[PDB]
């Protein structure tokens, strides 16, 4: 998975399916999390190669 | 976050919500995919140290 697919994902609607503000709003988190690390892990590359 | 944080997660329930089963294998995908990425980044900073 990348950020992007993270981002503003939705699934389909169902009766006393989960709260959607609150899905929302952990998956800011989750794909703010992710691109930290991904971050990360090109600088690390980088630092690698040079 | 940690990889367990995102399994461990809970959302309240609603009229009009997610579908649950939706946003557990979603979520679990993300999960795997989130711990892969910090092993890499923890052996590329090892073999940065190193």
């Amino acid at each position: 998975l990348t950020p992007n697919d993270i981002h503003n994902k939705t699934f389909t609607k169902s009766f006393r399916g989960y709260d959607e503000d609150e899905v929302n709003e952990f998956l800011a988190q989750v794909r703010k999390d992710y691109e930290i690390v991904l971050r990360k892990k090109t600088e690390l590359e980088a630092k690698v190669n040079e």
